[PDB]
């Protein structure tokens, strides 16, 4: 299992939901953030952008699925379009039933 | 040492804290996001966010059942939607003021 | 790769900012969260565990910078008096920068 974090603009965020619930991956999590990347926020001082950042946990076997999803849905081509940070999770448990791994994934 | 990060409803919030700090577990950061699960954002082909919290807890190997089963039985209502779990590795944690590090940084 | 999560004073943000960037660590996520540690959101006495005003920073570098970061977080959000803040140093498997699809060191690097 791995976290996927992707920050991107705000606009993006209902093409990229519609990606991947299309795609089967239906599970995420969304939070405003503000940040800056090689170029310090310029579109000298260095400033802070409002970006979206999702979170998606999925199996192994999903990772590059959810990648090629969201570059595709993401992407405008010009600078600030995110980044992607994919983490390892070592477990995952669904409140309501206690299932674990695999079954609180599907 | 280990990261929970643990997304609950809202109104969850103020019993999960109260279970984790009587059980010892005390150091949490709480976030305000948006999510959907399986079931779409549907309590009832559209997909919606609903309001959750987010909580992060580090603890020690040790502690990490605790604090799963606390936050499990303060968060659970029966109904979909309920939360979610992860937990995934933390190599190393650092306390500001004093520099100290890891097991004397959770304490 | 490593992902540094850092709990720091929100008035913080901008001299931790400087430091960072003139170290030559330049790509950031900022967050607004509320926490509390060890002394449960205190300082006469008090009983309930509260909620304070922090802010989340998260900084993915390459495991050479791990040092650096912390000791720019540490030096600019120090001020001495409880809460302070919190530093989390944890794996990245992957970085993909959008925009170009470029990975990893790349992604992580200014060029
Ligand atoms: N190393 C990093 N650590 C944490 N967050 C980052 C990092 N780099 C970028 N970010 C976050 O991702 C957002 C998007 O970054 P961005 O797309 O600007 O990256 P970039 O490397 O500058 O690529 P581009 O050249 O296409 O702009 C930033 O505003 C910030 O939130
Ligand atoms: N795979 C996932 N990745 C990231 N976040 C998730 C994932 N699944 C759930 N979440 C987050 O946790 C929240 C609660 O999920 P929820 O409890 O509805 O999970 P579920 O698997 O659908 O279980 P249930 O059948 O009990 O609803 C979601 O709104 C979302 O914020
Ligand atoms: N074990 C933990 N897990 C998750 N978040 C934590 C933990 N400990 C602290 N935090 C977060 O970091 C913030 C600042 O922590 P703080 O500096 O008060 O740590 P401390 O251990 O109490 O040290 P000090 O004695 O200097 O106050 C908290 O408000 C909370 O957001
Ligand atoms: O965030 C943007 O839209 C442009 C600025 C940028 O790419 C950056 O700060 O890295
Ligand atoms: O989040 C809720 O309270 C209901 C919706 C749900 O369970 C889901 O989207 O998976
Ligand atoms: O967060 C603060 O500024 C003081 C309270 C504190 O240190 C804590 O809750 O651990
Ligand atoms: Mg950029
Ligand atoms: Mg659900
Ligand atoms: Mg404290």
């Amino acid at each position: 299992m791995k976290k996927i974090e992707a920050i991107i603009r705000p606009f993006k965020l209902d093409e990229v939901k519609i990606a991947l619930v299309n795609a089967g991956i239906v599970g995420m999590t969304v939070s405003e953030v503000r940040g800056f990347g090689r170029q310090k926020g310029q579109t000298y001082t260095v400033e802070f952008l409002q970006k979206l950042k999702l979170e998606i946990v999925v199996e192994d076997a999903q990772v590059d699925t959810v990648i090629d999803k969201i570059v595709a849905a993401a992407r405008t081509g010009e600078i600030g379009d995110g980044k992607i940070f994919v983490s390892p999770v070592d477990q995952t448990i669904r409140i309501r039933t206690g299932e674990k791994n695999a079954d609180a994934i599907s």
